[PDB]
């Protein structure tokens, strides 16, 4: 089914998971190489691969308002990130969006 807005987006690429986060209507923000944080469609994202909503540490922390996930989701597009690309740092930044830093 269709994600909510705010649902983090676990994508089963070929030996590597990547992490997105919905902001609704079709659409995706993550990162990505040109890292840069880009708005993209979920369709485009996934591609031929599996994925699956993991609202992972919701049953420990607490997620933000769902009006702040997508609003700071989509002030970063654009905008480049000092680390690099791995399932970890994705995973990371996608869980900075949702929950917060800590």
């Amino acid at each position: 089914p269709e994600p909510k807005p705010g649902d983090l987006i676990e994508i089963f690429r070929p030996f590597y998971r990547h992490w997105a986060i919905y902001v609704g209507d079709g659409y995706v923000v993550h990162l990505a190489p040109p890292a840069i944080v880009k708005k993209e469609l979920l369709y485009d994202v996934a591609g031929s691969d599996k994925y699956q909503v993991n609202n992972k540490h919701d049953d420990k922390y607490s997620p933000l308002p769902c009006s702040k996930i997508i609003q700071r989701a989509e002030e970063l597009v654009g905008q480049e990130v000092l680390y690099k690309l791995t399932s970890e740092n994705c995973e990371h930044f996608v869980n900075e969006l949702r929950y917060g830093v800590a």
